[PDB]
């Protein structure tokens, strides 16, 4: 112990995602003006986009050649940024990013390319920072090398250009100003996408996306630990919210470094409505090791409640309080699942049986990932989303639960 006492340490982080911009499938974001930011340590405004030359690009905006590399800021992103002073009001203490990309943004790998085209970005960040009065920037790459399996454009050089964007960020901000990222689940990101031991001395911290699992044979979204009663059968789809953290800390990433990502939604597991694939065996597509277990009837109920899941699977937070746990007829049965530490929902199939249905996040499961952080040593927590949330109720509990003071 010291000689002398030390000053009060400062609390553990809540990056609160508010995804003002909004999607073209799911409409713009929230309204800024009711936004409550008393729960959190940093609001990561989502999101920028980048300009860029990539064929398949559909946003006719970010095509303009004269802004190659830059950041876009849409009408409502911009309108919004310029309300950010109204929110400090509350939260005087809290810092504000602009975070760039998501899934299914592309020009990262173009923009990090070489650095003349790396320098060009760093300065639409730094105008962008400096006109808005914002504490920094958080790139959220999804991803470089795989490129989300082909959604964005992406190459071997993505790795190291992604380093060398990061640098160069940090040379031209200073260490007055924010630089963060998110980063991926997949076991691969450590591995071959990210260099994570060069970024971590350049990043004030970065944000682990511990959520988005419950694809090919696995059931659960964002399990802490691995469910035993409903096992991933392909060994590749096999996580939790705990393997994604002990990958990190393997690969040489600190525990205060990092914040544990939670989702204020669910997912309706892929494997309820396409075969999963075990890409490790022959004839890996005309064998699945799992086959859809809902069919036109169940398809039919999430229609009728809005959502196609040939298309998405995602529900807020909000929506399954108003949807599905108060659904009129009952129709969705409610569960706790012991290891994963998660709710999750049941449907009766038209056979009369009980089907998984969507696992997601309550205060109780919320509470549990923050006393994970806690007993992990980790930085803090990240969220994604506020318009997910059911009257900040998530993100009440989650500061509640990590200490985060009051003003």
């Amino acid at each position: 112990a010291p000689t002398a006492p030390v000053a009060s340490a400062s609390s553990l982080m809540s990056v609160g995602y508010f995804n003002g911009g909004g999607d073209v499938t799911a409409g713009p974001g929230g309204d800024i003006n009711k936004l409550d930011v008393r729960q959190i340590t940093h609001l990561n405004y989502s999101f920028g986009l980048v300009y860029n030359d990539e064929k398949d690009e559909t946003n006719a905006a970010l095509k303009d050649p004269a802004k190659l590399h830059q950041i876009w800021l849409s009408p409502k992103v911009a309108s919004d940024l310029a309300l950010i002073p109204t929110l400090r009001k509350q939260n005087p203490n809290l810092k504000v990013l602009l975070s760039v990309g998501g899934w299914g943004a592309r020009g990262f790998s173009g923009a990090a390319a070489t650095q003349e085209s790396r320098a060009v970005f760093i300065r639409s960040a730094q105008e962008i920072v400096e006109k808005y009065g914002l504490d920094g920037i958080d790139l959220d790459w999804e991803y470089p090398v795989n490129g989300a399996w082909g959604l964005v454009a992406s190459q071997p050089a993505d790795r190291d250009n992604f380093t060398a964007l990061l640098k160069e960020m940090r040379d031209a901000f200073g260490h007055k100003k924010l630089v963060t990222i998110a980063i991926g689940a997949n076991a691969e990101s450590p591995k071959s996408w990210v260099d994570v031991k060069a970024i971590a001395p350049l990043l004030d911290y970065i944000n682990l996306m511990t959520y988005d699992m419950a694809y090919g044979t696995q059931y659960f979204n964002a399990n802490l630990y691995d469910s035993s009663a409903w096992p991933t059968v392909a060994a590749a789809d096999k996580y939790s919210v705990d393997f994604v953290v002990n990958n990190y800390l393997a690969a040489g990433l600190k525990p205060q470094q990092m914040n544990l990502g939670i989702g204020f939604y669910g997912r309706v597991p892929k494997r309820a409505v396409e075969p999963g694939i075990d890409w490790t065996k022959p004839d890996a597509q005309k064998n699945p090791a799992t086959q859809p277990y809902f069919g036109p009837q169940e398809i039919g109920l999430f229609k009728s409640l809005g959502y196609d899941l040939t298309k998405d699977t995602y529900v807020k937070y909000n929506d399954i309080v108003k949807k599905l746990l108060n659904d009129p007829q009952k129709r969705f049965t409610e569960h706790w699942d012991d290891q994963a530490k998660v709710p999750w929902l049941s449907v009766k199939g038209a056979d009369g049986n009980a089907l998984f249905a969507i696992s997601y996040e309550n205060p109780r499961s919320v509470a549990i990932k923050a006393d994970y952080i806690k007993e992990k040593g980790l930085a803090g927590a990240m969220f994604w989303e506020y318009g997910a949330d059911d009257e900040n109720q998530l993100a009440k509990q989650l500061a509640a639960s990590l200490g985060i003071p009051h003003l």
